[PDB]
């Protein structure tokens, strides 16, 4: 059941925001572990004197990573008179977010047909303002509400190449670094209370619920903008995740960032190479009888060479009622026990292939502790 | 002439310590980027509950990265009951550092036979005491004092696999990457006022002075430990740039890193290969005139074909009394115009080779200027 009840016109997810202590250290690890080009900046040789930022880009995956420069040099500056090509930045904000929760995701930003309005309805639904709409060189709009912690939903509409104030990355710089990587597929938070937090974004958003945690999915109406929540789940055997990650993270955040491929098995071979040469580590692979269990499984889906390649990149595989779901999940990408990402490739619901095709891989939860005791043998 | 004045035995370059935001980015970034492994570390999993460290180290020298986690994991411990590994650490201290100067060098640490002694000496004759000497696991005693702005020369002393505390790095997560740098050979400091710092240092040191800017250069007993200080020169045609990096510093720090290669060409290539995809950019190159110039300087001491391979990866060459000096620099480290890194290696002086043979490229200043203009025909 899909109402279609969103409250104004979303398109796709469009970029995700890191704040960063340095960007330049952060976006050059990252380029190299997931193979994403140098595509455009701000900075310094931009006249930008209030903060660094950089973009990557793989397909239509856009991760920024901005870090503030010393208020010295812009402290003549007023918000008329900002080098920022990012208006909502701020130096404290900035800082005190990064010193409370390390790095991590600051913006998830989807495009919208009319930031300005999108803003506007959402507040008067509910949402939290953080940024008011500003408008970038007469051509792009850009406005931000909170999210769950200090994580905010950008709004960004276009007239008519990132945003002003960004130059394009010259050639020798950007390296056409490529692993497979083409869009963000969902982006997911942890909170305390999954109710509170559901009732919240699902009130000023109008997105429609997608058919030791809790969890639930919110999605746009063509279920392309998917937003899933998590909460922790007390007492249990085994710790929460999610109450680890609250704890280290001083409290709700950006949990994961699941990034679509359109070939997870060369993305995870080509990241793989790269984790111990700067790149990403990944989570501790299944036992073998989990791909054992596989045939039964998903054997009128992928063939036995495939689901051997499934075990040799140590990819996760689950299925819905329409769908298939390849999924694998990184380490941590910083210092804390906080962020990470999942790399994830869907397989049927052809029609484009829709939205959430195979669902979020819940399945595997239990799929990995029978294989765990199984292999226990 | 070398008076030979230490007033307390110093060794040679033990490591040093970058303080970051998140450790984790910036040491992948730094592995890659140098071809240094991952060799200890000291974080959650080993029970630190206060900031997280990672040593990075090619041949002799040691790079440790460190970033401090939230204060709420460590809030019940004092200071007798601490879990850092590195009892100077202060997260304060760290995230004030961080704020002011961004990504840079905390601690200058050398080796000495006894950091007690050396740190009462040196506060006995003036240096600012930042930490008093702590010994680790009746094994290992550390102890600071303050070098220039927030930058602590750190005295390590073993009475016999870094720190204690510290682990080493399992095998899969150490590949063993190696571009051939093999030591520090020098460790640069910017200061408004190059008078005052030289006393300072010298003063509490007994260091003997070494054989847009104004230099000179502090030596230990043997000269192999160095430590160059520059103050800017006000009103030159170009604007300093000792005094652009106080400005984006936000004051005196440390300026730059100069490692030794036992193979520049091969460093160089490697450092060169990784640019674009993740490691460090070089600044530009020097026109041909400069390389042309080269066989009337060191045409005695570099074939032609030695010397075609410099101007392949835009190598500088100078020249000493005594030496010749193969070096290049590194773009900054980081988001700031602040530190950066120089890659040398000296040929000549032997003895074992004697510290700092053929200078620091002093030289280079004007045959740089010369074969630009002269390439200007
Ligand atoms: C690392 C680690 C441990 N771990 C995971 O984190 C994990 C995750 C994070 C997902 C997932 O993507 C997801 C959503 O997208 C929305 C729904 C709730 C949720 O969890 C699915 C399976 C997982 N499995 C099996 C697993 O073992
Ligand atoms: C980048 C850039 C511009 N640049 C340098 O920074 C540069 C440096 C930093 C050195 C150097 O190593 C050094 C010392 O070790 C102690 C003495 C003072 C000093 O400067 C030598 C030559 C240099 N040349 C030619 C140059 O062009
Ligand atoms: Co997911
Ligand atoms: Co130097």
């Amino acid at each position: 059941k899909n109402p279609k009840s969103d409250k104004f016109k979303v398109k796709r997810f469009h970029h995700i925001e890191f704040w960063c202590g340095d960007a330049t250290n952060v976006a050059r690890r990252f380029s190299w572990g997931l193979g994403m080009r140098f595509s455009a900046k701000s900075d310094l040789s931009t006249g930008n004197m209030v903060h660094a930022s950089y973009l990557l880009t793989s397909g239509d995956l856009r991760f920024l990573f901005t870090a503030p420069y010393s208020p010295s040099l812009s402290a003549g500056e007023i918000k008329p008179t900002t080098t920022a090509s990012i208006p909502s930045f701020d130096h404290g904000s900035c800082r005190s977010f990064f010193s409370s929760h390390g790095l991590g995701v600051r913006a998830v930003a989807i495009e919208v047909e009319d930031a300005e309005s999108a803003f506007s309805i959402s507040v008067a639904n509910g949402a939290i303002p953080s940024s008011p709409p500003i408008v970038l060189n007469e051509a792009v709009t850009i406005a931000e509400v909170k999210l769950y912690g200090d994580v905010v939903l950008r709004y960004v509409s276009y007239k008519a190449e990132f945003l002003p104030g960004f130059e394009r990355v010259e050639d020798a710089s950007s390296f056409p670094l490529d692993y497979g990587i083409r869009r963000l597929d969902h982006a997911v938070g942890n909170v305390p209370e999954l109710g509170p937090a559901l009732t919240y974004v699902a009130g000023f958003t109008g997105f429609h619920q997608f058919a030791g945690l809790n969890s639930a999915v919110l999605a746009s109406n063509d279920e392309m903008v998917l937003l899933p929540i998590n909460e922790p789940v007390h007492g249990t055997k085994r710790k929460s995740q999610i109450q680890t990650y609250l704890e280290h993270n001083e409290g709700a955040g950006l949990q994961h960032l699941a990034l679509m491929s359109e070939d997870i098995f060369r993305t995870l071979r080509e990241m793989r190479k790269r984790s111990s040469i700067g790149g990403f580590d990944f989570m501790p692979s299944p036992p073998p009888t989990y791909y054992q269990n596989l045939k039964k499984r998903v054997g009128d889906v992928l063939s036995d060479d495939q689901i051997k390649e499934c075990e040799e990149l140590g990819i996760l595989v689950d299925r819905d009622d329409q769908g298939t779901l390849l999924q694998i999940f990184t380490k941590p990408l910083g210092d804390r026990p906080t962020i990470f990402i999942e790399i994830i490739q869907r397989v049927g619901c052809m029609m484009y292939q829709s939205g959430g095709c195979g669902g979020f891989g819940k399945g595997n939860f239990s799929e990995l502790f029978k294989s765990i005791e199984e292999y226990e043998k």
